[PDB]
């Protein structure tokens, strides 16, 4: 063991945690993403996600931050379903609600009245094909042509909701049948398949069924292919490495602890993420969120994506990609992956 590398992991993690705690707003929310002159800035979703990411840390002051985040979420009690959403003005959605429930578990509130109500509301989003849909049609229409894209089963949201032990068995078959022939999964709202693939493989691993182990191993083999020798996942947008996709690939690669090639790939990914950290403790934003047209069931077959902030003159969100302009969503993802990977150095 190279103690300098463990010490740098500590230093890197601590600098990121300080960045994230300082980055909260007046009331204490983590905010990220922006739909300018429309839906504004995310808060409930971003806070649920970031709080869940930081739940791996064994620091009392981080646990206090998570307790405060849950108290903020409980005050967002304005929706009749008990759901959370992107921010106050959005309708509830299953993804945000699932992350808020993961956070509730970390702070001992899984059995709370609100968590029970929110879990019940998640059940409303279960589809006939065995997955979970992000939105109920009339909800997202009331906030805003077919909405069957936005209101269909989503593999990214199903993978994340399957982190909840109450839903893991009900979503299992849908998660198994959606694996591609290459071993990965593809998401709906995200460009980077590492997100859906890591979350799905982690849900299968947590269910403990031996029947699922071949699928997990195929996903790990896909992750090993995705990570180049220099320690990153290359994308079209970031051909010299995506911090977001690399952090999710690192989490995927923790699902095999015996293979020497997998171990070496993790070590390479850790080194590259350590080198990429900015002086303020953050990593470069790379959490690319896509807005398919409402009718589009198949965004991985939409070749037209443009980056919203790069479009000149007239623009719309449909068919565009946004990112986490504060770097909070990316940084939380990276620091979580480094905390989870460090003991398997």
């Amino acid at each position: 063991l190279l103690y300098p590398k463990l010490n740098q992991l500590s230093n890197s993690i601590n600098a990121a945690v300080a960045f994230l705690l300082e980055a909260r707003n007046l009331e204490g929310w983590w905010q990220d993403f922006n739909f300018p002159q429309a839906a504004s800035i995310g808060d409930e979703w971003v806070t649920a996600y970031v709080g869940t990411m930081l739940a791996t840390l064994p620091y009392a002051h981080v646990h206090e931050a998570l307790m405060q985040a849950w108290e903020l979420l409980k005050i967002r009690d304005h929706r009749p379903t008990g759901e959370w959403g992107y921010n106050y003005i959005l309708c509830g959605d299953a993804d945000t609600t699932g992350w808020a429930l993961q956070l509730a578990a970390a702070v001992g509130a899984s059995d709370s009245e609100r968590a029970q109500q929110a879990r019940a509301a998640l059940a409303t989003h279960l589809q006939p094909n065995g997955g979970i849909a992000t939105f109920a049609e009339e909800s997202i229409r009331a906030f805003i042509v077919s909405f069957q894209g936005w209101c269909g089963a989503h593999t990214c949201v199903s993978a994340a909701v399957a982190a909840l032990p109450e839903f893991r068995s009900r979503l299992h078959d849908y998660l198994r049948v959606t694996q591609t022939s290459q071993g990965n999964w593809e998401g709906y709202w995200w460009s980077d398949h590492e997100y859906t693939t890591a979350l799905t493989a982690e849900a299968l691993a947590a269910g403990g069924q031996a029947a699922d182990q071949p699928s997990i191993e195929q996903a790990v083999a896909w992750g090993l292919k995705r990570l180049c020798p220099q320690g990153f996942v290359a994308t079209s947008k970031h051909p010299n490495g995506s911090t977001f996709a690399t952090a999710w690939c690192l989490r995927l690669l923790l699902l095999n602890t015996v293979d020497a090639e997998v171990k070496a790939a993790r070590a390479a990914a850790i080194g590259w993420l350590l080198e990429q950290q900015r002086p303020n403790g953050s990593w470069v934003s790379s959490a690319y969120l896509r807005i398919p047209y409402p009718f589009d069931r198949n965004p991985n077959q939409f070749p037209h994506w443009r980056y919203y902030d790069e479009i000149e003159g007239d623009k719309r969100f449909e068919g565009s990609i946004i990112f986490d302009h504060n770097s909070i969503f990316t940084t939380a993802t990276v620091v979580n992956s480094l905390v989870k990977a460090a003991p398997m150095l």
